[PDB]
């Protein structure tokens, strides 16, 4: 009995690792010709560190990541503190694991290196879908008993199931890494204004590398673009823009379709399953939660009963996914002094299936 995973992103690589460690036969097929360490940071909450704990990766991630004492929300124009969300040791004791911000590329490499060698295949772009046959752009094919669609917002699995999907992006994310101003650079801060924001944090425990990602109404960017976009923001933000060397700009969708969890022998996770706006910045975390829950369900039913496994998987994920959807719709996440326990203290492995 064979599982094929389409996409070796954070969601698909986590599923591969968890499913192989559960003793299942798994191969992963990734379209990219090569592996790239994304030059970006990422947030990993305690709820997902407990999943990395099951993989055996939690201790390594703690050594690599920055452990902010607080998440600060600050008014972009005034620098007023809108929220001082306690993390650090409090997070460790209250939620049962660390909150970290980490180099996304190095996390991603570590995650793929946890997969069994010789089971991850690059340059395998899925072009078409008892059993499931997968046809790849390079002319080869493979077969499996179930297929996991972890192929992101442009999922081919989703497209094969539902058709073409209607076509637009009126906002972007600027991303930059910064490597004199350390006294005013807090380890995890979100600067807000009425229609845009900048999220800033360190990528490592060394704190020698400081990352920002924005969301702004709207390839290589430039400092002139950043300055106009953030005209009026606090001196700290201007110093960040001034300290950049290279800035890139990424398009964000104005809308997303409704969740698709499974159909027949095909099951979906992460952005392929429940794409949504990155307001909360928990999408990768939700992808890894999907992988962990899906693994728990296939562990209950075995692969011979994939229909029950897929039903249990949707049943045990749809409410939490829907909560994240509605909070991210409000676009209020940590804007005020709120209790984040429902996200960070969530106990994925204690949930009765
Ligand atoms: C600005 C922005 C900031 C964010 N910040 C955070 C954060 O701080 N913390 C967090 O948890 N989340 C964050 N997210 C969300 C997160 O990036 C995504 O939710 C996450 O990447 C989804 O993971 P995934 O595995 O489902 O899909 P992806 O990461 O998109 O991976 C999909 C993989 O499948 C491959 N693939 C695609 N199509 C095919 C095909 N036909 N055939 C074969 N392979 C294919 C792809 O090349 C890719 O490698 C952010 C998102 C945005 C836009």
């Amino acid at each position: 009995q064979k599982i094929a995973i389409v996409g070796a992103g954070l969601g698909g690589a986590a599923a591969a690792t968890l499913l192989q460690q559960a003793g299942f036969d798994v191969e992963v097929f990734e379209q990219a010709p090569a592996f790239t360490r994304l030059g970006a940071g990422i947030h990993i909450g305690p709820n997902v560190m407990k999943i990395f704990r099951r993989m055996g990766l939690e201790q390594k991630l703690e050594l690599m990541g920055s452990h902010p004492d607080f998440w600060f929300s600050r008014d972009g124009n005034t620098g007023d503190y809108l929220s001082r969300i306690p993390l650090g040791e409090f997070a460790r004791r209250e939620y049962g694991a660390a909150y970290i911000t980490i180099h996304r590329g190095d996390l991603h490499a570590l995650q793929i290196e946890a997969i069994q060698p010789g089971t991850v295949h690059f340059g395998k772009r899925l072009e078409k879908i008892d059993q499931v046959r997968l046809d790849f752009a390079d002319g080869t094919h493979t077969v499996a008993d179930i297929v996991i669609g972890a192929d992101g917002i442009h999922s081919k699995i989703r497209e094969e199931l539902l058709g073409a999907e209607a076509p637009y992006s009126g906002w972007v994310a600027h991303r930059a890494l910064i490597r004199q101003h350390a006294d005013v650079f807090e380890p995890c801060v979100k600067w807000w204004s009425e229609d845009r924001h900048m999220m800033v944090y360190y990528t490592t425990g060394k704190r020698d590398e400081y990352y920002f990602v924005t969301g702004v109404p709207h390839v290589d960017s430039s400092q002139e673009e950043m300055r106009a976009a953030f005209e009026g923001y606090h001196p700290t933000v201007q110093k960040l823009i001034d300290a950049t060397e290279s800035i890139t700009k990424w398009p964000l969708r104005n809308r997303n379709p409704l969740p698709l969890w499974s159909r027949g022998r095909l099951v979906l996770l992460g952005d392929a399953c429940h794409p949504m706006k990155p307001h909360m910045a928990q999408g990768a975390c939700m992808a890894i939660e999907d992988a962990a829950m899906l693994t728990r369900c296939l562990q209950e039913t075995g692969l011979s009963d994939h229909r029950t496994a897929f039903a249990l998987y949707e049943a045990n994920r749809k409410e939490r996914a829907s909560q994240v959807q509605s909070v991210s719709n409000a676009n209020t996440w940590l804007y005020s002094q709120e209790d984040p326990a429902w996200v960070y203290g969530y106990d994925l492995y204690g949930q009765q299936l």
